[PDB]
């Protein structure tokens, strides 16, 4: 029942500061513009110890599967090759991506009927709110 309240299909309903987050990460202009337009669905499922998170959008369809605490290699939607570790901290899924001596953290939390995503790169935070599809 690890992650039960995250499981399901979620749709993006608001975003704040995502262009600035992507700038801080190093995403180039054209990718920022097209990716910033995307309205992804986030599909989260669990099978035993394996969690799968799919993001489907007009921009890209991606999928990661992982075990909490166990590092994996990830190719991000903007084509970074990162080393990722996802843990559960006090009911929050915390996803750290490391590449080129840089690091960013993506937190996913349940708040009321929403799934709130906070993306942080240095001093820049973007907040993305998802609702059940
Ligand atoms: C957590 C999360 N991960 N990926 C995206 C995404 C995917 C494709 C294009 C733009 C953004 N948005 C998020 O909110």
């Amino acid at each position: 029942h690890m992650c039960d309240a995250f499981v399901g299909t979620w749709k993006l309903v608001s975003s704040e500061n995502f262009d600035d987050y992507m700038k801080e990460v190093g995403v180039g202009f054209a990718t920022r513009k097209v990716a910033g337009m995307a309205k992804p669905n986030m599909i989260i499922s669990v099978n035993g110890d394996v969690i799968t998170i799919k993001s489907e959008s007009t921009f890209k369809n991606t999928e990661i599967s992982f075990i909490l605490g166990q590092e994996f290699d990830e190719v991000t939607a903007d084509d970074r090759k990162v080393k990722s570790t996802i843990t559960l901290d006090g009911g929050v899924l915390v996803h750290v991506q490391k590449w080129d001596g840089k690091s960013t953290t993506i937190k996913r939390k349940r708040e009321d009927d929403k799934l709130v995503v906070e993306c942080v790169m240095k001093g820049v935070t973007s907040t993305r709110v998802y609702e059940r599809a």
